[PDB]
């Protein structure tokens, strides 16, 4: 299994290609498919990118079980919209919004190791692409899948949380729980 | 009891600092917390340590480039980024100004963010007004590298670290760091001067 590739490797920081749909079917997509998946249930985490196993291309996958949100208080949960969701897989994905509404909570990148800030997103989005089968598909999530789907599409345009992060938010993983400083705008919707 | 360094995310860092009293520079009290700080930073070992970082919610820096630390950079590093050595300096309640347009692009690291650099544009000249550890009245003009270090420790005064000022696509691992700079990034360098 690839390694997940961390913060300064430049195909992180890069636009990854789209994949021919007609090639979508094909042994060498499908193998970077599979280990995307496999890849993100090691770490263990709710999304992947391309790029973060080294591929400059614009393949997604991601998914929120009951054992992952088991790990988290009830509280929590509610206030994100976090609820479970299948295995998605999205080849040439393309996210709008479907509202101007947004959210700001804590977000963590396993391309960022120990660090978490505050990361304002779209609660309501439509995703339009193709499945792993190479059918077209459009996806639309709300509360945290949608915010997944904003995190995994933006690293395939090079982009990762640190440079979108409200400013004096940002934070070590033990530090998560310190309050916000004077001026942060309030977490939740 | 040496104070341990405070990491992003405590408030203290991110919230702006108090002037200290002039009258109460000369005392006890603030003698120790400078102390504090200079054996700190040199613990690290760092170029330069403002209050925040040990807890301490007061407007002071201290800074330091000795011959040693800037012995085992690069040559072509060091030329680059005109880096060059300075004795020990203490600023209580520092105010700094930039002395003309001229910036330049480096990268730097923090002491409250382990593990990480990234691309920084900053200032080659600066004059910075305050007091010294004796509590008498002091303006520091600096440039290259020292007029950076100056301003990375005014900054935390003011309850901001370089991740939120920093160049897009850049933020990188200590591992990471000679690696190779994405499409569209500025390069690395300063301004004809
Ligand atoms: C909400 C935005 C989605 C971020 C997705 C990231 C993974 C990533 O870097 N994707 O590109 C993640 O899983 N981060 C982790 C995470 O969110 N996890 C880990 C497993 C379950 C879930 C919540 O704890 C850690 C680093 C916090
Ligand atoms: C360049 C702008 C000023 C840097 C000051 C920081 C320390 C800090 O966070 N001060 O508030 C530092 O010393 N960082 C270290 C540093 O610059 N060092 C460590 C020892 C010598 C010198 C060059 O390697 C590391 C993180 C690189
Ligand atoms: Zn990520
Ligand atoms: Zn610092």
């Amino acid at each position: 299994l690839p390694e997940i590739v961390a913060s300064g490797d430049p195909v992180l920081h890069e636009k990854a290609r789209e994949v021919d749909p007609g090639e979508i079917g094909s042994e060498r997509i499908q193998k970077i498919i599979d280990d995307m998946i496999k890849v993100m249930r090691l770490a263990p985490c709710v999304g992947l990118a391309a790029p973060q196993i080294g591929v400059p291309l614009r393949i997604i996958v991601l998914e929120d079980t009951k054992e992952y949100i088991s790990y988290a208080p009830k509280e929590e949960i509610l206030a994100q919209e976090r609820r479970h969701f299948d295995l998605m897989v999205m080849v040439n994905p393309v996210l709008k919004e479907r509202s101007n509404k947004k959210a700001l909570f804590f977000e963590g990148c396993e391309s960022v190791d120990g660090f978490r800030a505050a990361v304002e997103r779209y609660l309501e989005v439509v995703v339009t692409g193709y499945d792993r089968q190479g059918k077209r598909i459009e996806v639309n999530a709300s509360g945290w899948q949608a915010r997944i789907l904003q995190h995994e599409c933006d690293h395939l345009d090079g982009n990762l949380y640190v440079d979108k992060m409200v400013p004096r938010t940002f934070r070590t993983v033990d530090n998560l729980d310190l309050p916000l400083a004077e001026g942060c705008p309030k977490l939740g919707s």
